[PDB]
């Protein structure tokens, strides 16, 4: 895999790690739809609306296992450790029209 999830589950916006690399989703949207990081950062998304959120990876993207992140509530987060380089797209799951991605380099 090319990425490490720590926590297969969301938690609390107020215990984002140090140094992570926050994408807000507001406005209906990944606020960050092109996030450009180094390998070994920490991504965490964070959702800032009522309406439920995840990040969804197909199958071949971040390894050979589709990642269906867990739907994020109001003022949860979610974060995936990237530990190798390349361009990792998503989408949320219940909403597909929802895009992003992560470049690693
Ligand atoms: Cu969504």
């Amino acid at each position: 895999d090319k990425a490490t999830i720590p926590s297969e589950s969301p938690f609390a916006a107020a215990e984002v790690a140090d140094g992570a690399i926050v994408v807000d989703i507001a406005k209906m949207k990944y606020e960050t739809p092109e996030l450009h990081v180094k390998v070994g950062d920490t991504v965490t998304w964070i959702n800032r609306e009522a309406m439920p959120h995840n990040v969804h990876f197909v199958a071949g993207v971040l390894g050979e296992a589709a990642l269906k992140g867990p739907m994020m509530k109001k003022e949860q987060a979610y974060s995936l450790t990237f530990t190798e380089a390349g361009t990792y797209d998503y989408h949320c799951t219940p909403h597909p029209f929802q895009r992003g991605k992560v470049v690693v380099e």
